[PDB]
This record gives C-alpha cells, structure tokens and sequence, in this order.
C-alpha cells in the first residue's frame, strides 16, 4: 500500500526502458538523464508528453490513492518540480540563449 519503490531507481528505471519519447539517458555511463517536461502546458492542458510520469507521482511518491483522495495533477505537477530540488546529485540543464529552436528539455545529469 504505503511502499518506497524510491524516485532515484525509479527514474533509472523509466529512463532505462524509455516509456515516454524524450526522456531517457543521454550518457548512461556518467548517468546523465533528460526528460521532455511539459515545457508546453505549465499548469494542465498541452500537459501530456511525461503526464503518464508527472500523474503516477501520485501513486509512486504515495501522495494520492484512487477511490480515497481525489486524482489533483495541478499539485502533481509541482510535485515533478520538487524531485530536480531533491537526490544531490542531479544537474538540470534546459540552455538559456542556444538550444532553443525544436524542443528544449531538461537534461538532468545524475551522479551513482
């Protein structure tokens, strides 16, 4: 019910298997991941690239319980954020004034 699968494996995991086209490790070696993230929706529309990630935070961060509390994914999306601010070994990078003409991702470097 209440499990800690644990974010760091569980992104080593999604990222390893590739489930959404986007986000997955870009130098494995050195454990350099990089996700899509709803650069597009910032709060819930055109929200549906790392959704299917983004809403089983719920689930796998054990926040929120179908048939219990009810399914909020504004909050979710926050949630997501709070994750690049955790493990001190991440570095996000999403470019600032170059890589900005065809999608623009975060690409988060994450140390062993």
């Amino acid at each position: 019910p209440v499990e800690r699968m644990r974010m760091r494996p569980w992104l080593e995991e999604q990222i390893n298997s590739n489930t959404i086209p986007g986000l997955k490790w870009l130098n494995k070696e050195k454990k350099i991941f990089q996700i899509p993230w709803m650069h597009a929706a910032r709060h819930g529309w055109d929200v549906e690239k790392d959704a299917p990630l983004f809403r089983n935070w719920a689930i796998h961060t054990g926040k929120h319980q179908p048939g219990i509390d009810k399914p909020d994914p504004k909050t979710w999306k926050a949630n997501f954020r709070c994750a690049m601010n955790s493990l001190p070994d991440i570095e996000e990078v999403k470019d600032r004034s170059i890589k900005k003409g065809n999608n623009a991702f975060r690409v988060y470097r994450m140390l062993p």
